């Protein structure tokens, strides 16, 4: 069984037509959804980039790993400072880790990483962690020199001037498939396809931008207040600047990026079938964190889930998830059991038939039963973000268990309890109406924190 | 507060952009949803028309009223017959029901019915049930003579040649709004606006249809297979015909009908604001049963909810629900607690400060705690549809409780159990895996059935 893991950057939970978008159009991804299972309660294990990507590669929670913030490679930003100081974090995937690429490669797989990496400098590139190929992956968190050739990526040779990064990365993925077919498909492959989309700057071809300016016109959206200024930011480096929340999906350039992305998923999936590998490829479409909605241009909206990237509220942790596996997963099905990033590692091992290495810690759970149509025992899901981020949040930790969600904020020690079944949008803090429910979820969160050795932000005495 | 209850016909749970549509465009309704509470687990109390509309007006489950099938005013088709015989039902709203129109009128409201009625002949028109006005409601369940003027609708005077009925029904609602303003708004109004949209036949202006042929071609959907033939029907009158399921949302004419419906909703709410009534009007958008996905043209698809109109599966009972009440409902929020059609009666009465009459049964439960952001105690939700219907189902009854749904099928007494949390699309019957859970749900359904005096289909001994 091949694994094709399509990992979007910063794609919010309502950023697909098939997961609830009111403006964006994603016909090729919609088809994939029709051919597989979609997950309504799909989470990333962190509200920003590198920790969720480290959690994916290791099947571990970010705090057990030590990578709990997005990696600022040249220390010009972290640690951020407010009333608290950002906690320190390991600025790369820790060296001793045994990744899913290593496990699968040890079990006979071809392992390819394509696209965004963001897990350290050259000593911690994909090749040191079980990957045979690295096309376009480096230490950058986004296209530092834009989406148009030249890109500046040391592991991606430049294309003709005017080449679009998202198109080229797809070509690179299509090239690996056809190459493998030419050599006889000796081994099952494992592709970690990490798009640079849809991270800022939102740079798109003009035909794709204009498409959705016309639609926003004929739809009336051009006349609707999309951005709304809110509170002041919380760190010294943004003193004076206010949080700008986007309250409606209407951004035409952002829609164009997603339209272009959808054509590329079309190209990619058509190559996979042209290689006679559709029947036996597990296809996963997901994202590393929630949509960007509260700063840096606010290209998208995640309402009725609150806020977005950088926040521990639902809008920042929720994420689309489609899984297709012909013959095994029922097409056009849906599952509502909470699923999180560290779950894929043991899922893939179970689908490959490969035992776990003794003694490595695994915080995730194989979702193979859900992919079959069966419930599983209730388990909590956790977050621990002891940083501010750039988007408006403040350091916090979180547990979801059943219908309830507990959040504690490190600035003032306060807790917030939500009944997400009755109150999906987190409008009604019921901490004090249910002290008992709060105390259980608070203690559960603290015990997990002790077990994974979480670090906490220290007060700022300046 | 005023009540603008917008009651669509046969609109599936995924037929709006703001509730998961992949093709349809509903800007004016998306804005409504951005201004209120959307309900992710919204249910109609019956998979076909008349029982749910009777259940909405009286706050009782259809099996208690006796109206358990859509009303067939000629003896053309009911009772349908296969292995079993359709059960008898009352073909009108029963005489002594104290409906929410009466309850609010007696509390000083002005009451208006506009549009589809389908609750009996002349002696059971809205005026016999507490409404002061009835524009366009008769015994018809759909535009017998089409959506383009003339309509032959006994309570709607014909419009100029080519007038579109949904445009016209909206114009009548706007008129009532402006008349009340001219008169100085002496009383709060309760408006029961029942569109005939989106019932077959799917007739639309060509500019609307052509806009979504264009869209289907730019998205590639025009060259996909959208309709799939299936099992045979189950009744003598459709012997030889096969269920035809729609598997994608791609029908341009239906898309065009929802697009016109969206313009008119925009006109109506604009008029609501132009009369300065926006801030103190409870606005509800919902529908009477699930979308038509399996017969009679299969205009929409309800997937991942299986099947549609006329089945007790999720696609037949799930329905969109948005509630807007400025200053009271948080704008752009979302509740996942199951709500069902008979809840509106006690919700509206509580919102208006009116006590419910003594000694009248009410199976519904006010949802104002949910409109406030508060949870309520867990309750089961029930269905009793002892008829075949036209869309390919078989007589069945149903209870949803927490994460579990149990279905009993009258043809053979087989039971079906689904974990709707793990298995939303009802893929995996776990009745034999969790026997105690099944027996508990079965006995609760049977006890409810006893208490409401539900009737059961008879075996057709000639089969
Ligand atoms: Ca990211
Ligand atoms: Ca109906």
């Amino acid at each position: 069984p091949n694994f094709l893991f399509i990992f979007m950057d910063d794609m919010g939970w309502r950023d697909l037509a098939c997961t609830g978008s009111t403006f964006y159009e994603t016909p090729n991804i919609d088809r994939l959804c029709r051919q597989g299972m979609v997950f309504a309660n799909s989470y990333a294990s962190c509200p920003v980039c590198s920790p969720s990507r480290a959690s994916y590669l290791t099947g571990q929670y970010p705090a057990r790993l030590g990578v709990t913030d997005w990696i600022d490679m040249e220390g010009t930003s972290h640690p951020l400072r407010g009333k608290l100081i950002d906690a320190p974090y390991i600025k790369h995937l820790p060296e001793g880790e045994y990744t899913i690429a290593q496990a699968l490669k040890d079990a006979g797989y071809e392992t390819w990483h394509v696209g965004k990496w963001h897990l350290g400098g050259r000593e911690y590139y994909p090749d040191h962690f079980g990957f045979d190929v690295n096309i376009g992956g480096c230490s950058w968190g986004h296209p530092h020199e834009g989406y148009f050739s030249p890109y500046g990526i040391e592991t991606l040779p430049e294309g003709p001037e005017g080449e679009y990064l998202t198109d080229r990365i797809t070509d690179e993925a299509v090239r690996l498939l056809k190459e493998r077919k030419a050599g006889g498909s000796r081994k099952p492959f494992y592709m970690n396809l990490c798009h640079y989309a849809v991270h800022t700057p939102i740079q798109v071809k003009d035909e794709d931008r204009e498409r959705f300016e016309k639609k926003a016109r004929e739809q009336g959206l051009d006349q609707e207040t999309a951005l709304v200024e809110g509170e002041f930011h919380h760190t010294e480096d943004k003193k004076g600047r206010r949080v700008v929340r986007r309250v409606i999906q209407s951004d035409p350039s952002y829609a164009g990026m997603i339209w272009n992305l959808d054509q590329n998923i079309g190209r990619l999936l058509e190559a996979l079938s042209e290689c006679g590998e559709e029947e036996n490829t597990v296809v996963v479409f997901t994202s590393d964190n929630g949509g960007l909605a509260t700063s840096e241009g606010s290209p998208t909206c995640n309402l009725p889930a609150s806020e977005g990237k950088g926040w521990v509220y639902e809008g920042g942790t929720r994420v689309p998830l489609i899984v297709k596996y012909p013959g095994h997963v029922a097409p056009g099905s849906r599952c509502d059991v909470p699923v999180t990033t560290p779950d894929f590692y043991p899922t893939f091992l179970e689908l490959a038939g490969v035992p776990q290495k003794s003694g490595i810690p695994i915080d995730g759970r194989s979702i193979v039963p859900l992919l079959a149509g069966n419930h599983m025992p209730e388990r909590p899901v956790f977050w621990h973000y002891p940083h501010y981020g750039n988007q408006g949040g403040t350091p916090a930790a979180s547990v979801v268990l059943g219908d309830y969600k507990y959040i504690e904020f490190f600035e003032d020690g306060r807790g917030e309890l939500y009944d997400l079944k009755a109150d999906f949008s987190e409008t009604n803090n019921i901490c004090e109406n249910m002290p008992e429910m709060a105390a259980r979820l608070r203690m559960l969160l603290h015990g997990w924190q002790r077990e994974v050795c979480a670090r906490f932000p220290e007060v700022n005495e300046a």
